[PDB]
């Protein structure tokens, strides 16, 4: 009933992900969706532009990064994923490297905690999709998220200008939010509250 | 025999069009009720020949239409039958719909069973669309109407044990093209080729 929802979340966030870099593409119609196809590595991809990206790559675009997670894989091995597209780094890896604190907490009377987790972001421009997936992946492996221990909660990304991005851990990140992009240099910290 | 098979092949391997989020009201054209649309840069006339006959008397909005040409009139308007449904309210990956698609052929010439999956993007899908896409794929991958695969059936099993059965020997009956199906209720699809 409710446990079935958690099993699917566990399955997805503990599953495969892929980081593609400096990709070139152009959007094309796949029924009533606009998608990007490509073959980096020995894998084939099809990225559905379902959010703010819906109408941005009509002409051939170079220098893209793509964080992909399979929603499904078709019969010829092509991986269907949603958004997760950004511009590649302009500077070198160590110049653009950010290590904001990842604070993981549970404020329960006699079963609580507050732990600083190391977290690093390699990209200058990073999709919320990538942050969401990597953070949950880490929560599943180190805090038993979706394994009958932690089940609900949120991830809060705090920016230097004080705006925040918030994600509810009770369900998968909204498909229409997976195209949101964040300037990693501007992330002040990230806080997770488990319950 | 040979003339019918080729007619089925060109029909099911031929063009189709998908209109999304359209508006309209039915009108008359000779002995039938029809809907007229002008989406993209193409003109259509959909014949409401089944359960849809009087469904669109009032102006209706947010419709999806699966069109296959039965013929193109002198002015270039495409004549198609039914295939009208309500559009999606959620993303195509939400509660993702990939019912199993089993394609079998066990007889003297072959002996196989392939179990793929059919990605149904619409929450509400016409039997017309299912019929057309299944056959289009059978032609392309299993050479239906192209040599050995000439007859057979498509069975769409619903979760409540009810089902839709379609004979591959002929074109889907025009009166069945307005049958709408809740995609989330399809359990599996089984194709038996002979």
């Amino acid at each position: 009933n409710r446990l079935y929802d958690t099993n699917k979340l566990h399955q997805y966030y503990s599953g495969p992900s892929y980081e593609l870099t400096n990709v070139s593409g152009q959007s094309q119609g796949y029924y009533d969706s606009n998608v990007l196809l490509f073959n980096q590595q020995n894998q084939k991809f099809q990225v559905f532009l379902l959010g703010k990206d819906e109408n941005k790559y009509k002409e051939k675009t170079h220098g893209l990064d793509v964080f992909a997670v399979p929603e499904l894989v078709d019969l010829d091995g092509r991986i269907f994923s949603v958004s997760g597209v950004t511009k590649k780094n302009v500077k070198s890896i160590f110049e653009s490297l950010r290590t904001p604190n990842l604070l993981v907490k549970k404020i329960d009377d006699k079963d609580g905690f507050s732990i600083d987790e190391f977290f690093f972001i390699q990209k200058e421009e990073v999709s919320l999709k990538e942050l969401d997936f990597k953070i949950r992946k880490l929560l599943i492996k180190k805090y038993k998220l979706y394994e009958g221990s932690a089940d609900k909660g949120r991830i809060v990304i705090n920016m230097k200008d004080e705006n925040k991005y918030e994600i509810d851990l009770s369900d998968k990140l909204d498909f229409e939010r997976m195209a949101d992009v964040i300037n990693s240099e501007q992330i002040k910290n990230i806080e997770v509250n488990l319950k």
